[PDB]
């Protein structure tokens, strides 16, 4: 896998990012993580929405470096949003928001699974401590 740098344009929730990826504004979906959330056409504002985006608006925009890293199979979805492993400086946003509880593992669509190992180690850590989701 290789990272790449981007530019943060803007944050929409929890598991969506807006970057500047090699000069063009992308929506991009973090891979293997379900958040509750803020908005959807489907049951509003879940418990914890609001806190899963605003960790990850922090995140992203307190960074200095932002990179996405992409898995090995397909990195678009059907809506055409970049389908990676981003990363606020050095640190995988993904992986940070299942260590709080903030967000579960979901969606595993293989081959798009190299760090789901890593992920689920960090959901059970949670779980053991019950934070967030698992309170
Ligand atoms: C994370 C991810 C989502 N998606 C699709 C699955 C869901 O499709 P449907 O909308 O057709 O059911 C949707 C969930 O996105 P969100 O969790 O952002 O709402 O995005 C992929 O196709 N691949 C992925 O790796």
């Amino acid at each position: 896998l290789h990272k790449e740098p981007a530019t943060l344009i803007k944050a929409i929730d929890g598991e969506t990012v807006k970057l500047m990826y090699k000069g063009q504004p992308m929506t991009f979906r973090l891979l293997l993580v379900d958040t509750p959330e803020t908005k959807h056409p489907k049951k509003g504002v879940e418990k914890y929405g609001p806190e899963a985006s605003a960790f990850t608006k922090k995140m992203v925009e307190n960074a200095k470096k932002i990179e996405v890293e992409f898995d090995k199979g397909q990195r678009t979805d059907k809506y055409g949003r970049g389908l990676a492993y981003i990363y606020a400086d050095g640190k995988m946003v993904n992986e940070a928001l299942v260590r709080q509880g903030l967000a579960k593992v979901a969606y595993v669509y293989k081959p798009n699974n190299t760090h789901e190992q890593h992920l689920r180690k960090s959901e059970a850590q949670a779980k053991k401590e019950k934070l967030n989701i698992w309170s």
